[PDB]
């Protein structure tokens, strides 16, 4: 037959590890469906409950056609694969609580429940504004961005204060002054505001490029991480916080930016060189907002 | 110096490809920002103009740091290098007219312009029910999709109607008989018409995975194309008509469908099996409208 076991993982990140075991005890080879098997491609796989009820998938749904033989991984008759899958990238596991995590068997009926306190993302946007996630981002992930916000929150209420009153700080990043520049660098940081605190964010992490991160101007408001922005620190030059305000900057509903270069010297060669089109470009409203130093 | 030559590529389908050939025509080998050569990363590289008038940037926007030598490619003394790329992915180049393009010259001012009339996607939705593209659809890609989607309001249509005169087609695809459970689907079929009739509808085409397209039931109404849409038939069994009911239906603001295995097969087992599921299937809620045969 076909045996299922299911343990958690035991890490000190927020994750939600666990080590799926499937063993054909039977005396010939069987069949198993790949796409049921956790892998990179999202389906609903888990049962998972908090304090006996349902919580979300937040995966994707794919449209497949009928399998063929190559659709299946052949199990040997004693043998055991060992798969890991991290969940709470798949399911909803923001809410702190007692949860429980089976996994559906695949077709050729659940692996043991496990189950476990979540300390979960303690976050009223989670549960005006709000913030939803895609690409499997995972509770420590979610967190992070979280915290993230806050600081691009931070900064962005610094750049607005710093722009209420109507000069260094303006001059490096946007350049000789004139009231009607001051005016749009300060309209455009009033919507940057508007949407870190009021809007609909959506961060997704599948990403796996090298830059920061990406959006679609007319895709408002999502924001793709990629690998520089975990790597890059919470605040300071070319910071998550920064790079929040760069994207949400990009929007045709925030501030309609544009990618006129890239880099510090970029945007200071602008602001010295052409005003407008600094005033026009996400680097320089990130590094206003930065300020660092 | 550095020169830069547009030619546009001869072909029979409606894209816009264009031969950019880079060339140093100096003494020494000069290096090419390698982000500002077209790629697989979005940024905006060209000037598109209809009749005089710049259209749509319709690509991504990425944050990179400042770049690092390994990101400048070099091009030797006498040296020329040819790259294409596909523009009507990039710029709304949706509406007919007359258009021109440049490319704007990589950091170490523009090529010529090339100018074409293009025959448009001749398409209210693109110019209430709306359609929006991302990830490099092409006018081809975008008119295949306007095509499909038209086949798939007809099918949509018709398995509607079918649920209004209130039954074998019933019957192989949701089971033994309960009004309950046919009003269920009538309302899925209404919503779902619903859609695509008068919703903004998004489909991308940057997914290159083997099978045929995949939603986030959250994200409504963004469906991302895959290999197994193009090779699919318009209409008739798994067909791109058949896929656009399939992946609507996933929303959970059109009839949160479910995932509940793959195929045909799978799909009158449901039925047969437990028509519960099955009414809760995208599957069978294709196959009921592909009707085929
Ligand atoms: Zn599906
Ligand atoms: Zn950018």
């Amino acid at each position: 037959g076909l045996d299922a076991q299911l343990t958690l993982v035991d890490g000190s990140t927020d994750d939600v590890r666990v080590n799926l075991t499937l063993t054909n005890t039977g005396d010939k080879p069987i069949r198993l469906l790949k796409w049921q098997l956790p892998g990179s491609d999202d389906a609903p796989l888990f049962l998972v409950e908090r304090d006996g009820q349902p919580v979300s998938y937040e995966g994707a749904l794919i449209k497949r056609a009928a399998p063929t033989d190559k659709d299946f991984q052949l199990l040997k008759a004693g043998q055991s694969l060992t798969v890991q899958a991290e969940v709470s990238g798949l399911y909803d596991m923001s809410a702190q609580g007692q949860y429980s995590i089976r996994y559906q068997l695949p077709a050729r009926s659940e692996s043991n429940a496990i189950t476990l306190w979540v300390e979960g993302v303690n976050d009223e946007r989670v549960q005006a504004g709000s913030v939803s996630f895609s690409g499997r981002c995972t509770n420590t992930q979610k967190s992070d961005l979280l915290t993230a916000l806050d600081a691009a929150s931070g900064i962005s209420n610094n750049a607005s204060s710093y722009l209420a009153v109507d000069g260094q700080r303006y001059r490096s990043w946007f350049g000789a002054y004139s009231s009607a520049r001051w005016d749009q660098a300060e309209t455009n940081f009033s919507k940057i505001k508007d949407a870190i605190d009021n809007k609909p964010l959506t961060f997704d992490c599948s990403c796996k490029q090298s830059y920061f991160a990406y959006v679609y101007p007319d895709q408002p408001y999502k924001v793709y991480l990629c690998k520089s922005f975990w790597t890059a620190p919470v605040t300071g030059s070319d910071s998550r916080a920064g790079t929040i305000v760069h994207q949400l900057s990009h929007f045709n509903v925030v501030a309609g930016t544009d990618d006129l270069g890239y880099g510090q010297a970029n945007a200071r060669n602008l602001a010295k060189t052409d005003p407008v089109k600094a005033l026009n470009n996400a680097d320089n409203h990130e590094y206003f907002a930065e300020n660092t130093p």
